[PDB]
This record gives structure tokens, sequence and C-alpha cells, in this order.
């Protein structure tokens, strides 16, 4: 009896890490099969169930209702997409602590590719399939990517130069696209290959941890963007919002993760969307015009981390955004 | 009775994957804990044994002379690095099929480490270290990383530019150093924390694979080298080349990666180093002033592939290098 889009909200618990293994670590997760239930049991100060849209047991192999990352995309990477194509503007987003698993959902591996790389190979198929079904339509991919980090914007597809003076973008506002970042290079991309070189690029820009040996800054966040346009004399464009976000656990370098905990808190039981940049440049993903979907990642073995990301997506589950379908 | 250095040579089978591991896919490898002997078994023309340097059981997690990564570089890494530092030519190649673990040895995991970080790491610390044991004497980093493909040599750190016409370097010839790249960036880097950053540039710089949906081209040789100089009014410096080359399975896109096995052939039992790209570029490293190691990679599944491989590896135990040490 109105017409707003419920957030789309999905948990993902993933497999034992060697470090837990090790350990002969205590599992804490259970998830149904049928019912799209999840549990937080209490390790051997309480029982806690959750219903979500998709509830994801990617944490035993061998298990008879594992979800392998096709097995995610298929669900909600997939569905997605067909919005796009449709002239939605979409948003996914991975939440929940360091280690959890946003980037190996997102991401994923050379050989065990994640929500990306998926959705630019879906993408293109349908792209090279839509010639000759369509040949009067005809589409036109261009990809942006940067991260935010400490209150701050980087490119990370701009080229990077030696005697590094680290260099921040601006956000501005779009009286009519809302917010967006003054001057990002977004890259017309022909093809898989193509974009998902520019994806390769961006990615190895990204801030480095110092506290592993060899990573990505756990409190960075990332927002990787494709936008699609589709040619008729007449076309109109849908931009795709892929959220590799910081994680969760319990400009100043905390803020936007903190105050995005605030918005979805304001927007299920004035939203404080400037409050912060990342939150200020999700204002649209989050209550704007967008079918939008959190994925909660959650550790199998860690209870009050666990508890927080799920108290979360449940929240998340009451958002509504005012998604729509542009044209020009 | 002579001066030469043999080639090290050493080999690590990988873990099975889960590709493989669906099959209940045979395993055909078999290493020794006590000899450091290698067996390619008969699956169920014939059995080969081997002894090498080392032979890393990098196969099954529980079993009980399982090689980690940091047992990796505690065998052949360190030791090497030590050279460096005494002022060696150092020089570390992965080598075996596609798929063998050539890049996870090299490189390794965000959390799983390769020889490349844990290098940088080690010899940060050294420095860090050599600070007030030894203050008299400081060093100086410099890395620069480049891709052969195609017969053609590109700069892994120059910065990339869209509407991209992708740029090669030229190859040029040190009438003392040997042959080398015409104008590679490199990059003097201050901390772990710097190279590691210059690495992970690099190499979402290189070539992108089209027969995988999100990876480097399995026809890619990448050579990472570390340029470290130690200072004490007088200085010299040596070079740590790294090597992560391109798969070896059954200008032009092969002529490298074979007449590299027609050199290690003219080693052991006119060495042809000029009749390709790669090979004339590693002149030095192959029977040169350098202290030099093999890795070979092997599946613990494919047959002929390992058994290559693995000739391979015992002919270049026979190689003979002429490492010496540096001065100005
Ligand atoms: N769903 C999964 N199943 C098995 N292993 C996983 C899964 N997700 C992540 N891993 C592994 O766990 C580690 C942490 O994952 P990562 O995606 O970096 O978490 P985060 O992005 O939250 O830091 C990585 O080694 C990753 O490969
Ligand atoms: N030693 C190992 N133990 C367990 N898994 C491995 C090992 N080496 C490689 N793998 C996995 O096998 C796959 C192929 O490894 P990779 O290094 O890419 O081989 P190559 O570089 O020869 O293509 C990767 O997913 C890698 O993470
Ligand atoms: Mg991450
Ligand atoms: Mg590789």
């Amino acid at each position: 009896k109105d017409p707003g889009a419920n957030v789309r909200v999905v948990v993902r618990v993933r497999a034992f890490l060697p470090r837990e293994l090790e350990r002969n670590a205590e599992c804490i997760v259970e998830m149904d099969p049928a019912t799209e239930r999840t549990s937080l049991l209490v390790p051997q100060l309480e029982e806690k169930s959750f219903t979500f849209d998709k509830s994801f047991w990617s944490h035993n192999t061998e298990d008879e209702h594992y979800a392998t990352q096709e097995h995610v995309y298929d669900s909600l990477g997939e569905e997605f997409l067909d919005h796009n194509f449709e002239g939605y503007h979409t948003c996914i987003f991975a939440y929940g602590q360091t280690g959890s698993g946003k980037s190996y959902t997102m991401m994923g591996t050379p050989d065990q590719p994640g929500l990306i790389p998926r959705t630019c190979e879906d993408l293109f198929q349908r792209i090279a399939s839509a010639q000759d079904e369509t040949p009067n339509i005809s589409y036109n991919v261009k990809v942006s990517y940067f991260e935010v980090y400490n209150e701050h914007v980087r490119d990370l597809l701009a080229p990077v130069v030696p005697n590094k003076p680290p260099y921040y973008l601006k956000v501005r506002e779009s009286p009519t696209e809302g917010p967006y970042v003054k001057d990002l290079t977004e890259v017309p991309v022909r093809g898989l290959e193509e974009i998902i070189r520019w994806m390769r690029i961006g990615d190895g820009s990204r801030t480095v941890a110092s506290t592993k040996m060899n990573d990505t800054s756990s409190r960075s966040h990332a927002v990787f963007t494709i936008m699609l346009k589709q040619i008729h004399t007449t076309e109109r464009s849908s931009r795709i919002r892929l959220v590799d976000l910081a994680g969760s656990e319990r400009s100043n370098i905390n803020k936007s993760l903190t105050t995005l905990g605030r918005v979805i808190a304001a927007l299920a039981d004035v939203v404080p969307y400037r409050d912060s940049v990342l939150t200020w440049l999700l204002k649209d993903s989050l209550g704007g015009n967008s079918k939008t979907a959190m994925i909660a990642c959650i550790s199998p073995t860690d209870y009050d981390e666990t508890l927080s990301t799920l108290r979360y997506a449940d929240q998340a589950k009451r958002i509504r955004t005012r998604a729509v379908v542009n044209q020009v």
C-alpha cells in the first residue's frame, strides 16, 4: 500500500580458520537448511534465533546445506543484476567483524571468485548475449572504485606516483543523483577481461594493514561501482554499488563505520547521513533510490562480535528504500 | 677445488584442490621426512625417485612432516637473505605447471604469506635491528617489479593510464652488471609497509588470464627484485631477485618458458641465453654471479606434468654459478 523496497538482509557464517582449527575451537552458529534461520548458541549467556532473507551456511564443506560462492551469487547476486538491467540502482554491502569473510564474500579468490567478479562475468555475458537477441539495444560499461579510510576518500584506479603524497578526492552533491566523489576516475570497460583488470588494479591500491604482514587495512571501506548504461537516440543508466566495509569489531579513523550503525538504527527503530563520509556517500543506497542488500558475515567462533553483527542485520531488515527505475 | 656455487634445487608438493578433492582424486607423490627424497608413484608407466636439497611436503596439514610457508622460508628464504646482506646477488625462482603452487609459494596469501613478503619482513627487521647494533652502517632499499609476457617487458610499478596503450620497456646491457630493463621504475622503500605496498600495486598490474574469471595470466613471468644497498663514505649493493614463472604445461607467446628449459639443459648435461627475453634477463641468475635457488612446484595428482617439473629440477642441481661478493 506504499512503494518501499525492504533492504534485503542475508547472513553467511564462514568455515573455521587454521588458527581456530588448531584449538579444537568451538562452533557456536547454527543454520537451519529449511527455515532461513540463524541461531547463536551458548558455548560449553544465552541462545538467540533470527530469521533472514537467506542464512548462508558456508561453514562446513561436507554439509548437505553448504553454501558455495556460486550458490551465494545464484541467490543474491544474480537477481540484483537483473534489477540493474531493468534499470534499477543496486547496492550490496558486506558487513561484519574483521576476518568474518566480507572480502571473501565480495571478492573471493582467483579460484574462489566472489560476488564481484561473478557479477562482472554475469553482466558481460548478458551484454554479449543481448547482441543478436536485441540488436537495436546496446550497452556501455564504466567502472569506478574508491576506498574511504580515516574519513579520506582515495581513487583506487588513479595512477600512483613514487615519493607519494597520497591524494584525496572531494565529496560533492548532484542535486538529482545524490552525493558522489568529485573527479573519481571512471574507466570505460569493453569486456570481462577489461573490467576484472581494473578491479585488480584498484584492489592492490588499497590501504595496507600494519597488523598483518600482507593485507588490506581492516579499517578501510571500499566501494566498487559499475555504472551500466543501456542505449536504445535514447538511453538510461543504472549503477551497481558493491561494498567491502571496514570490519565492525567493538576526520577520525572510526567515524564512518560507527555512524553507519547509527544510520541503520535510525532507519529501522533525523538520519545522520552526513555525520560521516561513508554514510554520506552511501546516503542514497541506504534509503534513497536503491535496491539494496546487506550481507552480514559472521565468524563461527566469536560470540559477542557475531551477536552484534546479527543485531544489526536484524535491525536492517526494517529499513525501506524508495527504489525506482531511471530514464533519459 | 674451483669456486662454483651449485644451483640449490627444492620441490614442494601442494594440497589437493577442492576440484580434485571432489573426485576422490588420487595422490601420486610421496616425500620421505628423513631423506630429502621425492617419489613419483604409479596411479592405480613407472615409479621414479629423486633427491633434492629439500623436498617440501605441503600436501597434508595433519602430517608429521608438513611444511608450512613459514617453514619453507625458514629453510630456503632466510639463508638466502643472509647471503644478500653479506653482499651476494641472490635469486629464487618458482617453476612448475599452472596451479602447482608457484604463486602460493612465492607470494602466498594475506594470511598465508609466501617467500616474498616473508623476505621483505625479515629484511626490514634486520635493518631495524642493525640500527643500534651497527650504527655506522645503514641501509637503503629500492624495489622494482616487472613481468614478461609474449616476449614483452612491462613495468608493473609504472603508473597505468586509461585508453591504455600498453607500454613496453627496452632491454640493454651493463657491460659490468649484466642485462637489465631500460628505465624500469625503482622505488625507494622506507619500510615493510612501503615495500609490501609496492608489491601489491605491481601485482594487481599483471596481465589478466582469460581462461579463469579472475586471475593472473598463466603465461606471464614476474620478476620481483629488491636492490639492497649497505652504506658504511663507502657502500655496496646486492640485489634480491624473486621470480614467479609462467606455468610449464604442454616475440612468441611461448619462447621464454620453453627456451628457459633449453638453458637449464645447456648448463647441466653455447647456452642460448639470448634466444628469449626472460632467459636473457636472467642470464646472470642462471650461471652468472648469483646465489640461486629453484623451487620446483608440483601437483600431487598430475603425473607427466610433475615428472617433467622433477626432471628439470633434477637437471638443475647440476648447474653451477659463479657467485661472488660485490663492492664499491
Ligand atoms: N566462507 C568461507 N569459507 C571458508 N573460508 C573462508 C570463508 N570466508 C573467508 N574465508 C577465509 O577466512 C579468512 C578471512 O576472510 P576475509 O574475507 O578477509 O574476512 P574479512 O574480509 O572480514 O577480513 C580468509 O583467509 C578467507 O579466505
Ligand atoms: N602449498 C599449498 N597448500 C594448500 N593450497 C595451495 C598450496 N599451494 C597452492 N595452493 C592453492 O592452489 C591454488 C593454485 O596455487 P597457485 O600458487 O596459483 O599455483 P600457480 O601459481 O602454479 O598457478 C591456489 O588457490 C592456491 O591458494
Ligand atoms: Mg577484508
Ligand atoms: Mg600463479
